């Protein structure tokens, strides 16, 4: 089997992308944030504290003939940005772009933090990291991909995120029309539960590529590109007027600047992020100061190849027995 679904930016900055997901019988369609940096599929629901729901579409398990309560099970997750959610657990039929998994754990939120409430466009998350990170207790549950894997024509999914435009998540096949040139594959470590890999270096604008190992994670659920302070400083030093602002929380630059591209290495191959992808717009409405899309990972504890990087590539998440990542230009 295969599936193919369009993913759409939630706003004009590509802060996140939402993909429609059918849950239950008859289907209830919710727009979920596909997150290769976590491993829980959780949704706003009829059980979510009413005051914490503001515009989201909710899952109502009592209206699904296929919903089953997982007795006594709970879940609770905290993300890197300090947001969180928790609740109880159902299994139900979940379909993505025509691909159906029966008995998928659907984690129903009883509580969500303010960041989730305040974002009316995101009805929940669909985790695509390794199932070892799943937070269900007492027994951990499998991700949608892990459950679908054996049925897929090939044990893969691909992310093809758009710049200020829709893109595609495919399951079970590689669309050879969706990229230019060849896909370069690189090793993955699952030791921390992530799609963790080692980039071979970077270049700033037209500068010569610097060969250096950069360990990090391919994370569709993180907006920006977070890299070591040395790398990030080298980038912003090429932008007139750019500076790190402790009050704003990162590198800012004059909105009138023309940003250089940023290149990262995948083996002997190279992915070029255009300068425009690195512009995240005015720091506040009407400001002439803009927020940068490449920021330091110091204090996160891990480097993160988030949407700014991933949207410059066609990315293969190969879930074979020995997982790998593939990157192609597009």
């Amino acid at each position: 089997s295969t599936g193919s679904a369009t993913t759409t930016p939630i706003d004009s900055l590509d802060d996140a992308y939402i993909t429609p997901v059918q849950i239950g019988t008859p289907a209830q369609t919710l727009n979920l944030d596909f997150d290769t940096g976590s491993s829980d599929l959780w949704v706003f629901s009829s059980e979510t504290t009413a005051s914490e729901v503001d515009g989201q579409t909710i899952y109502t398990p009592s209206k699904s003939t296929t919903a089953k309560l997982l007795s006594g099970a709970t879940w609770s997750i905290s993300y890197g940005d300090g947001s969180s959610s928790s609740g109880d657990v159902y299994t139900d039929t979940v379909s993505v772009g025509g691909l159906t998994v029966t008995g998928q754990a659907v984690e129903s939120a009883k509580k969500v933090s303010s960041s989730f409430t305040e974002d009316s466009t995101i009805d929940g998350l669909l985790g695509l990291a390794f199932s070892t990170l799943n937070t269900v207790s007492p027994t951990q549950q499998k991700t949608f991909f892990d459950n679908a894997k054996a049925s897929l024509d090939s044990p893969v999914f691909t992310a093809d995120l758009g710049y200020h435009a829709p893109g595609t998540y495919n399951f079970g096949f590689i669309d050879t029309t969706a990229y230019t040139g060849s896909i370069t594959y690189t090793a993955v470590s699952t030791k921390q539960g992530f799609w963790e890999w080692t980039s071979t270096g970077y270049a700033v604008g037209s500068g010569t590529f610097k060969s250096t190992s950069i360990d990090g994670i391919a994370d569709t659920g993180t907006t920006l590109l977070y890299l070591p302070a040395t790398v990030v400083s080298a980038y912003w030093a090429q932008v007139s007027g750019a500076k790190s602002s402790s009050s704003v929380g990162g590198y800012v630059f004059p909105c009138s600047a023309t940003l250089p591209s940023f290149t990262f290495g995948v083996g002997s191959a190279r992915i070029v992020i255009p300068g425009d992808y690195i512009d995240f717009g005015p720091i506040s409405t009407g400001s002439s100061s803009c927020f940068g899309g490449i920021q330091s990972s110091a204090g996160i504890g891990i480097n993160i190849f988030g949407d700014v990087a991933l949207k410059a590539a066609f990315v293969v998440f190969n879930g074979a027995t020995t997982p790998t990542l593939g990157f192609a230009s597009k």
